[PDB]
């Protein structure tokens, strides 16, 4: 038998206390009244008793939007203390009304009236109290230093976490930036790019400032979404303190804001400048015009070379005409490197004609890629992510370019390919304009962001990179770990070049040999294992040391079960599983990149395509009249869009009873 | 609307195929406002289906 | 412009009317008993009037469950024609009492008040109409050909089919099965199987009688579910007219009903007899212990062939241990197995010493099977599925028994077997033994229905067996399509195996050659390049006929590409989503399986393993006093267990408030 007991023992109320408790949770108007009156002259109920759930008489009036009770406890001076707290968490503008004018806690000490009303999000209340003139303390730095941010830290470090958050959860309140706010906007955009800081830098308080930058986020979309013009709309993109505030939602990397379909209809609209109809139109119409306008990018460059201002001149200063034709001259680039591979005993020849049309492609590269670092500064040009292939292609081809000079005014004589040096420079030079040619094929992939059924899957592709960047470290570090050992096991029958059958040394000869006699030709057939490509008898010795290849053997087994088995099935089972984390936001996240690939061809610069290239307080009123009329739109939609609901109801009608039982 | 259609319309049927289809049409079309002329049609072919 | 008008045109309602609808509405009981009144004396309000809904205004009473206003139209004789319909699916049983003691439909004429009582599923209002002396139609057979039924199907195929329906949706009702049931536990059994039939047979019409089925199978294990003693149980399970109720819910494939908790541990201590205590031991116990009694299944089986009645004779009388024994037996077969491939030069060699110890296992297979057959029957033998691999084994063995036999009396020379025939009986008995071997040592598949972690796992292969069955199909026909192009390209440059290097002709040779020469052999090329094993070099001729090779080469990349990349990855993710379906219901099969296996070693036929093998009224009366019992918690823990709420509530308020108005 286990005895119950009260372990914790507190003060039980007397029989009266308890019955005028009763009254007051029952609404029995008459009964309260004549218990107040009564305690005044005889003292015998005290007024500010508690209940069995820490609940006074006027918490229980406040609980029950009784408040005619509430304002009879208020005109006989009953305790107040963080009553207001209650009547804001209550969501009862009556209460609150009331209480302005005039022990344990629900509510943590950093707590403040205007603090718990921003974070109840309701507007009537925020609004009463930012009448009177009520003030948030600000935040420091995210990484700030001072004295007093490293002593709270110290002193209390629960303490000072949960009053910052307290107060973020404040500021991030949709009612009180739609209030006391110069700009929501661009105060949305700010708060939730520091909120995302604020995540990446508190690990613990993570989910909290992710779903607050969240919030602002789709606060600002959804003040976008108030609008009910195209002239309301481009006034708030064009705002500057053109699509200034545009660039200031790319910048912060608002997503939702940006991928909306008005703003998508306007960018589209400034995409096909020159095609008003291009949305509708067929697919062959589409195909043939993107088709003559590429065959004709010559012509516009030279056009607008010669004459800006002309027919032709300036129609290529259209983003969609401007993007066809880099992407045409991106194509004749690849056709001609194509073209580059179809005597070749000379040691260091003179480029060809092929090179010779090359070499302006590589030039205009360089030349354009320079140009960007200077013009839009260094923190844009490593953000982008593709700039660091198109680095390694051009410092390819200028090392391919630097070997051809060296190899051209060092040889002289035509000596057959079977006896050039391995580190001859045209070798290395061919080598290196190879994987330059594979990078430079590579580089179309960032234009399937500008493709419809081609953009959210290279979002995808990207996202699932990563999962594939977590997997290769495991297994590089298994791969390192059976690599060391089979070296370790097989590095003593390691055998000469000559001995082999074909001087031929190497997993890659006809007939595999020495696979795991060194460190690095052990990585490699450990690679190759992968797919396979390395044959089994590599696992054997000329000697009789059966143990030693059995050894062998079982340690080349459990890399393949481990890899191939484990590792493999494991990185599917993973990028399975990224894959539906995307799928929901694919086209949101393609919208936004495709935003950024338009924008990179509104700019003036970069229009020519290589190798051609080497060749005002009216808008603030405005933009705060729209701001007012988007506010108060939102604030009526978001107005427009439990057991407390029928406990109201009960004391309403229980109140009605005892007021007629009264009357008659 | 299904009751805008069970209502001044001579024959609901082949009016909901129609509009079904119109609304497919303009989806293709529209491309920013694609869900909703999606949801528009489907909501059609329900009516159809549900008639 | 489109215009907007009635196409449908109706009569309209004069302001009269209704004035008199919304008095109705309102429940203003003054105002309508007027109206009612003044209708009788000058004819000016019609009161059998619709609405533009097509209520009238006794519709319009029972949708508000206002009783009087009720009562009122029914004392002036308004029109009540499919109101008792309307008050059944409202599920207001005083509007029910009270239509009980006294044009467009939205009931189909079939439907009847008992039946539309079932449908509901309402205790109250089911008992109401039953206590009338009520009768539902007899629904005929599923497969019935009188010239009754298929009068109506010819007829009217859709009134027909929603009439069976209508009342299979009647007869399905947990209610209904309540009361007026004799035995409501086999009468759910019995409708919960016929309803799966007519899913079957009923193809348009399958959802429905699915979830029919479903509901009564849930029904049932409910009613079993209210059980709370062990006697209650015991007398359900063993009620005839032991266990024989449980043996017809496994009859009747009634998974819930036999994975039910209390039914399981029941089972679980009749299947530990000999032990009390299994539940609580360690892993080594129960791992020590199993191995000791399969250690001794010898004695245990020679003490039960001696005397039975004594303390190891019926020992192995017990499940558990009956179990142990048979695996034990099974195992030591396998090990004998094992050591049969460890001179061979004799055609037909007298059997060895393993050979004649393992025939005696061999003949108690076959007279297992045989008496399994004999004793059970012929439906309930091949329902098992695994009775065929043992027909399979058996046939196997029977066979190689034979052409031992054949050999043994047809040979006696020692003639090496370099120049046997191919068709040698030996080989052909040495092969049937080793694929005997093959499916006696698959045969152990079964076995893991036993163990916990191994039960569900294998209920999961098998039911993603099925869709590799549907795969198979279309691989198949690919296969069959690829090949017969293959061949048909590739049959006229065969080669003699003489002119091939090793006088090897396939592919099975060190070089292989000839592998799309014939239907067979291009079956089975394409087979092994699935995995791999098929070299490139086979779509090769020795004559110049490149674009032959270049279309045979072809040919099989694109079957590589159907079967490898699409096929196989699409059986993939056919598997993937056939296993989330049985992930929830994996533990219910499971135990149903564990329950079947556990049954079968209740029984005494079969108790020795090969090879030692061929060496009344109150019963009815205490079930129904249980059944009482069930009904009656079920019924109570179901009553236990939207706007037409405050529709409720704002017609109850408007007419206390009219009535105060009236009195005041
Ligand atoms: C993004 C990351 C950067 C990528 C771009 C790097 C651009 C850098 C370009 C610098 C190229 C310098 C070539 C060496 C010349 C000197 C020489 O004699 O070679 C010596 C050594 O030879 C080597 O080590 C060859 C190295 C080739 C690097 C290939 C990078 C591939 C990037 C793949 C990216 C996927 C020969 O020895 P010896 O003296 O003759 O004796
Ligand atoms: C479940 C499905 C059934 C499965 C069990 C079947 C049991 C049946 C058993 C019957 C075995 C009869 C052997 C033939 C003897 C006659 C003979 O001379 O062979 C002739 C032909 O030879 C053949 O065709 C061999 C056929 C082997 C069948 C193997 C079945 C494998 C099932 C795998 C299942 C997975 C030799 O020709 P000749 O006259 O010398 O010239
Ligand atoms: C002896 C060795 C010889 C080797 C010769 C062959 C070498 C082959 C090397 C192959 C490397 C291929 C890398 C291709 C990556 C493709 C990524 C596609 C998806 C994608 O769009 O990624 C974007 C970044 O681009 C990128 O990921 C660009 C990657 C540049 C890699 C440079 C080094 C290679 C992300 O988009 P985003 O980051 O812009 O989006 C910012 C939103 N906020
Ligand atoms: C020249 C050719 C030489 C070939 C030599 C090698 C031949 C190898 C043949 C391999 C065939 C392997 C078949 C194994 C099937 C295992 C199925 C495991 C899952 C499972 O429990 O399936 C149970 C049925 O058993 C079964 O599926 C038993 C399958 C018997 C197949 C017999 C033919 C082989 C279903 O359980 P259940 O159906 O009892 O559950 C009734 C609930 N209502
Ligand atoms: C990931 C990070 C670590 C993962 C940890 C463990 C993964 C599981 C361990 C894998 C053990 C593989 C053993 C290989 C082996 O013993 O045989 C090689 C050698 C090769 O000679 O073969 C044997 O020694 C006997 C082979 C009998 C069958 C071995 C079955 C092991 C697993 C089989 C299949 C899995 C697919
Ligand atoms: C399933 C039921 C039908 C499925 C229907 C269609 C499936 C897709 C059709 C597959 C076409 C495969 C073509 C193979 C081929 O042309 O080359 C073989 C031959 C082999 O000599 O190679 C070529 O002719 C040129 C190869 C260039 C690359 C071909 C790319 C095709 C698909 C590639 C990879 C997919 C992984
Ligand atoms: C696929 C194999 C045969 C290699 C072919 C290489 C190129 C000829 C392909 C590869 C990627 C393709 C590009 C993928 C994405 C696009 C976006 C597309 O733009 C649109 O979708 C129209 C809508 C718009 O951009 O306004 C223009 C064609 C283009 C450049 C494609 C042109 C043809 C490209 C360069
Ligand atoms: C796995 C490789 C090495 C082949 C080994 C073959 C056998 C030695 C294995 C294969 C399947 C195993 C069986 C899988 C399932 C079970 C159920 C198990 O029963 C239980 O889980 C205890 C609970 C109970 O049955 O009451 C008894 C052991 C047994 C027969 C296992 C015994 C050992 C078996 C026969
Ligand atoms: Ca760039
Ligand atoms: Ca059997
Ligand atoms: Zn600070
Ligand atoms: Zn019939």
């Amino acid at each position: 038998r286990i005895p119950l007991q009260i372990v914790r023992a507190e003060t039980e109320l007397s029989a009266e206390e308890k019955a005028f408790l009763n009254a007051v949770e029952k609404g029995d108007y008459a009964t309260v009244k004549q218990a107040l009156q009564e305690a005044e002259i005889y003292y015998n109920v005290n007024i500010n008793c508690m209940d069995p759930l820490g609940r006074s008489a006027l918490l229980i009036a406040i609980e029950n939007e009784n408040l005619e009770i509430m304002e009879l406890l208020l005109n006989h001076s009953v305790y107040v203390g963080d009553a207001l707290l209650y009547a804001i968490r209550k969501e009862v503008v009556g209460a609150v009304e009331l209480l302005l004018s005039y022990q344990f806690s629900e509510f943590t000490p950093d707590i403040t009236p205007i603090m718990l009303a921003a974070h109840t999000n309701n507007y009537e209340i925020i609004k009463l109290l930012v009448q009177k003139r009520v003030t948030i303390p600000r935040p420091h730095q995210i990484r700030c230093n001072c004295v007093e941010c490293v002593s709270s830290s110290e002193v209390d470090s629960l303490r000072h976490s949960r009053s910052r958050l307290n107060i973020y959860k404040a500021l991030a309140s949709p009612s009180l930036i739609a209030l006391s706010s110069e700009d929501p906007i661009l105060t949305a955009f700010r708060l939730g790019w520091e909120l995302k800081e604020l995540s990446k830098v508190e690990n613990e308080f993570k989910a909290e400032y992710e779903e607050l930058s969240q919030q602002c986020k789709l606060f600002a979309k959804d003040l976008l979404d108030q609008a009910r013009s195209s002239r309301e709309l481009e006034i708030i993109l064009n705002h500057r303190d053109d699509l200034a505030k545009l660039k200031v939602a790319i910048k912060y990397h608002q997503k939702e804001f940006v991928a909306q379909p008005n703003c998508q209809q306007l960018l589209a609209t400034l995409w096909y400048d020159g095609f008003p109809g291009w949305r509708r139109k067929h697919w062959v119409v589409k195909l043939l015009t993107c088709m003559t306008i590429g065959f004709l990018f010559p012509m516009l460059s030279i056009a607008y070379l010669i004459s800006p201002r002309s027919n032709l001149g300036l129609f290529i200063k259209k983003p969609f005409i401007k993007f066809i034709c880099h992407t045409a001259s991106y194509l004749t680039f690849l056709f001609m490197l194509l073209l580059a591979s179809q005597d070749l005993h000379v040691q260091g020849p003179p480029p060809t004609v092929v090179e010779w049309m090359i070499l302006p492609w590589v030039l205009g590269f360089i030349w354009g890629e320079i140009k960007e670092m200077w013009d839009g500064g260094f923190t844009e040009y490593i953000h982008d992510w593709w700039n660091l292939m198109d680095f390694a292609m051009n410092s390819l081809y200028l090392a391919t370019i630097s070997l051809k000079i060296v190899a051209y005014v060092k040889y002289n004589g035509s000596r057959p390919r079977e006896e050039w040096e391995m580190w001859h420079p045209t070798l290395i030079a061919e080598a290196l304009f190879a994987i330059s040619n594979i990078l430079s094929s590579l580089r179309l992939i960032s234009l399937f962001t500008a493709n419809s059924h081609l953009g959210p899957l290279q979002i995808s592709l990207g996202r699932m990179l990563l999962d594939i960047l977590k997997f290769l470290f495991i297994y590089c570090l298994v791969l390192l770990a059976f690599a060391n050992g089979l070296n370790q096991l097989y590095f003593y029958y390691e055998t000469r070049a000559i001995d082999e059958p074909n001087n031929c040394k190497g997993i890659r000869c006809e007939k595999q040999n020495n696979a795991f006699s060194t460190l690095f030709e052990t990585l490699q057939s450990l690679f190759w294992s992968v797919f396979g490509l390395l044959n089994l008898y590599v696992t054997n010795v000329k000697a009789r040391h059966e143990f030693t290849e059995f050894v062998g053997a079982t340690m080349f087994g459990t890399y393949n079960v481990i890899s191939l088995v484990v590792l493999l099935n494991m990185l599917i089972a993973m990028m399975n599983n990224s894959y539906q984390l995307i799928a929901d936001h694919a086209d949101i996240e393609w919208k936004f990149a495709r935003t950024k690939l338009w924008m990179s061809y509104f700019d003036e610069g970069g229009t020519l395509p290589p190798p051609f290239n080497i060749i005002s307080l009216i808008q603030n009123q405005h933009y705060q009249e729209v701001i007012r009329n988007l506010v108060k739109r939102y604030v009526a939609a978001m107005i427009r869009n439990t057991e407390e609901n029928f406990k109201e109801l009960k004391q309403d009608i229980s109140s009605f009873r005892y007021e007629v039982l009264d009357l008659l």
